[PDB]
């Protein structure tokens, strides 16, 4: 965990596939920070996540999105085995909080607002996060919230979103929109809105709303609550295998939200309904969501910034080696000299 002279007093915070994150003291700013150690140069996929996250986070600047303050690596490509990413330091994440803490409606409202505020900026950049979930939402001791982990992020591509039935997908299962299992590659902004809807539901009850145990079971959970899709929504799905799978299921009634969440704010459930809409084209978009009455205490579009420029619009087709220089190159600005 050699982070050089600049950072000392390392203290473990959390681990995962992304690597491990430790607290640490920044001698130059006297402020304590968070450091993530990554060894991506082991498999090329981890290298793609590393590169997407770095490029995106370096161009992004927003209160509700985690930043990269510094990147620590060896002086030369040969000597570089690991990359250390220095980022905002926060107390906990939504996943940890939901395990043991009941959220007041005021907290649920405030968290949702900040998630959407951050998402407005991401989407304004033509970027999809694609793996929104509680563990990717960090909070500090005054409940300021920042979205992290942009490893699965992509540039939006609505025109190439269609695919076949049961096409495999990487993003976390419980937060996948129904269309992913049916006919979507997850290349439209509506995919993130679904995830935020799932996060809202989870904040209301401290339980994942759709805890599927395997790929297709996820869809079954979703339909068990929303009920069978309408003829209109069925007609929008042109792929036969996808549509006929749906048609093969016995009819299921919708479960009314106020029955699922009897203690919830009624305005919160109206917004939930709109984010967890089956048909992605009818699903609410992030700016509409921000303007929804549930968030009226906070809504101020002039205080909800968008990006100066979008992306442009691959890391899929290059060697773990090829982009080992790309990582080295993109981290160049942080090295002395
Ligand atoms: C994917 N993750 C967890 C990140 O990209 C990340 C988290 C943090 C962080 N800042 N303050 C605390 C953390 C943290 C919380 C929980 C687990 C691991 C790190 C910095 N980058």
């Amino acid at each position: 965990f050699d982070v050089g002279p600049r950072y000392t007093n390392l203290s473990y915070i959390g681990e995962g596939a992304y690597g491990m994150v430790c607290s640490a003291y920044d001698n130059v700013n006297k402020v304590r920070v968070a450091i993530k150690k990554i060894s991506p140069f082991e498999h090329q996929t981890y290298c793609q996540r590393t590169l997407r996250e770095i490029k995106i986070l370096l161009r992004f600047r927003h209160e509700n999105i985690i930043g990269i303050n510094d990147i620590i690596r060896a002086p030369t490509i040969e000597q570089m085995k690991d990359v250390y990413i220095v980022q905002d330091l926060m107390e906990t994440d939504l996943y940890k909080l939901l395990k043991t803490q009941h959220l007041s409606n005021d907290h649920i409202c405030y968290f949702l607002y900040q998630i959407l505020r951050g998402l407005k900026y991401i989407h304004s950049a033509n970027v999809l996060h694609r793996d929104l979930k509680p563990s990717n939402l960090l909070l500090n001791t005054t409940c300021d919230l920042k979205i992290c982990d942009f490893g699965l992020a992509r540039v939006a591509d609505p025109d190439h979103d269609h695919t076949g039935f049961l096409t495999e997908y990487v993003a976390t299962r419980w937060y996948r929109a129904p269309e992913i299992m049916l006919n979507s590659k997850g290349y439209t902004k509506s995919i993130d809105i679904w995830s935020v809807g799932c996060i809202l539901a989870e904040m209301l009850s401290n339980r994942p709303i759709f805890p599927g145990k395997h790929y297709l079971d996820q869809l079954n959970h979703i339909l068990g609550i929303l009920g069978s899709p309408s003829q209109e929504d069925l007609n929008c799905i042109i792929n036969l295998k996808a549509r006929n799978y749906l048609l093969s299921l016995p009819h299921k009634n919708k479960v009314p939200w106020n029955r699922l969440f009897p203690n919830a704010d009624s305005k919160a459930l109206d917004l939930l309904d709109k984010m967890l809409t089956f048909n992605p084209h009818k699903r609410i978009e992030v700016e509409q969501a921000l303007a929804h009455p549930y968030l009226e205490q906070y809504y101020d579009p002039s205080d909800e910034p968008i990006a100066e420029a979008p992306f442009k619009f691959e890391l899929d087709d290059l060697p773990k080696e090829k982009l080992k220089e790309l990582i080295f190159e993109e981290t160049a600005r942080f090295q002395p000299g």
